C-alpha cells in the first residue's frame, strides 16, 4: 500500500459537513483516510462511498473488529460492501476471529490490518503482555498489515522486528497522544494522525507542518 | 436490574432490514429485550434502533464490543446512546481507562454499560481467558454492574458470577448454535442471549417458545 506522504488522516469528526470540509482542506497532502465508528455511527456507512466520490482516497475502516468468527465475518462483509479498502481487526480475541476476517478480505479483494498493541495507557494492563504473541500469530496466519503504538517506540520497534521489513505497519497515537511523527516513522511505514490535524485552527497548515517535519523521510 | 422477559435476549444479527423486522416481530410476545450488533447496524444504519423501538416494545442492547482508546470510546458511546440504545457492550481487555470512558458517558447520559469479560468462542482461550478473572475484578472495582460471560464454559461462567457477586447482572452468549445449554447457563446468568437458534429457525416463534418451555421452572 502506497500512502501519500506516509500520512493517514484519522477522520473522527462526527458531523458530515465538517468531516468532508476538513478532509477537503487537507486532500492535497493525503490519499488515505481512516474512517472509524465515531463518523460511521453518526452519519452512516454511505459516508465511505461519499469520500471515494469526492477524494478518490483509499479508506481504512478502523472498526477494531473483536467478535466471534461468525459475527466478524458479517462485520467484514458489511464493511467491504460499503467500499472500505481495508479493515482493522483486534488480535486479542484469537486466531479464529482473525481468520474469519482474512477470509472475507480475500474474497472481496481487500486487506486486514492486525492491531497488536494499542497506544493508550490502558493497553499496558492486558494487551501489551500479549502483543508479541499476537504479532507472531499474525505471522503464522499470513497477515501482512499491522497496527502498533506510536506512544511506545520501543514496542513499535519490537513489533517491526517480529513482522519483518516486508510487512506493512501503520501506527496511531501521533500528536495528541504524545507520539512523534519522525520517530514513529523509524519503524512504521505510515503514521495515523487525527486530532493534531482535524482539531487544528488550520488543518491544512497542521498537515503541511507535520509533513515538513518528516520531509527527509519522504 | 433490567427486567428481561423470560430471561431471554434475542441476538438480532440478520443483516436485512425486512428479515430482521419480521423475525423480531414474530418473537415479540416472548422477548422484550433485543441485542442489536454491527451486522445489522452496519447494514441498515443506526436508525434501525429507532425502528425497533417504534415497532416493538423492546429494550435495546447495542453489542458494539467497544474496544478503542478512551477518547474514541467516548464518541462511540455518545453516538450509540443518542440513537436510543438503552445499554452498550464494552470490551475489558483494552484496560481500565477505556472502560471508564464508557462508564462516564453512560452515567452522564443515563444509560448502562455491560462489561464483556470472557468470550464464548474457541479463540477466547488464547488471550482473553487468562485475563478474564482480572477483567471481571477490574469491572467490580470500577463499579460496573452489568456483565457478559460465556455460555460455552459453565465453569468459567460460574467463576465470573462469583467474582461479580449475586447483585450484579450477568447475561451470557453462546447458547444453542455455539453449544451452550439454556438451563445450565441460567444457573449462573440472569439471562441468555440467543441468536441463530431462533432467527435461522423455520419458525422462530416456535424456537423461542421451545427454549422458554425448556427453562420454565427457572
Ligand atoms: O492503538 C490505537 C489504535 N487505534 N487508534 C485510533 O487512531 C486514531 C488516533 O487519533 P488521534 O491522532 O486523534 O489520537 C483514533 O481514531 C483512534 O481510535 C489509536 O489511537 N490507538
Ligand atoms: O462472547 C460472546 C460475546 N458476544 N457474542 C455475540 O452473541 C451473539 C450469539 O449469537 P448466536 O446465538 O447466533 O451464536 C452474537 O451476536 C455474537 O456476536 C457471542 O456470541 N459470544
Amino acid at each position: 500500500m502506497d500512502v501519500m506522504n506516509r500520512l493517514i488522516l484519522a477522520m473522527d469528526l462526527m458531523n458530515r459537513d465538517d468531516a468532508l470540509r476538513v478532509t477537503g482542506e487537507v486532500r492535497e497532502y493525503i490519499d488515505t483516510v481512516k474512517i472509524g465508528y465515531p463518523l460511521v455511527l453518526s452519519e452512516g456507512m454511505d459516508i465511505i462511498a461519499e469520500f471515494r466520490k469526492r477524494f478518490g482516497c483509499r479508506i481504512i475502516a478502523d472498526f477494531k473488529v473483536a467478535d466471534i468468527p461468525e459475527t466478524n465475518e458479517k462485520i467484514c462483509r458489511a464493511t467491504f460492501k460499503a467500499g472500505a479498502d481495508a479493515i482493522i481487526v483486534h488480535g486479542f480475541p484469537g486466531a479464529d476471529s482473525v481468520r474469519a476476517c482474512l477470509n472475507v478480505a480475500e474474497e472481496m479483494g481487500r486487506e486486514v490490518f492486525l492491531l497488536t498493541e494499542m497506544s493508550h495507557p490502558g493497553a499496558e494492563m492486558f494487551i501489551q503482555g500479549a502483543a508479541d504473541e499476537i504479532a507472531r500469530m499474525g505471522v503464522d496466519l499470513g497477515v501482512k498489515n499491522y497496527v502498533g503504538p506510536s506512544t511506545r517506540p520501543e514496542r513499535l520497534s519490537r513489533l517491526r522486528e517480529i513482522i519483518g521489513q516486508d510487512s506493512f505497519l501503520i501506527s496511531a497515537g501521533v500528536g495528541a497522544q504524545g507520539g512523534d511523527p519522525g520517530e514513529t516513522l523509524r519503524f512504521a511505514d505510515a503514521i495515523i494522525v487525527g486530532r493534531s490535524i482535524y482539531l487544528a485552527d488550520n488543518p491544512a497548515a497542521a498537515a503541511a507542518g507535520i509533513i515538513e517535519s518528516i520531509k527527509d523521510l519522504l
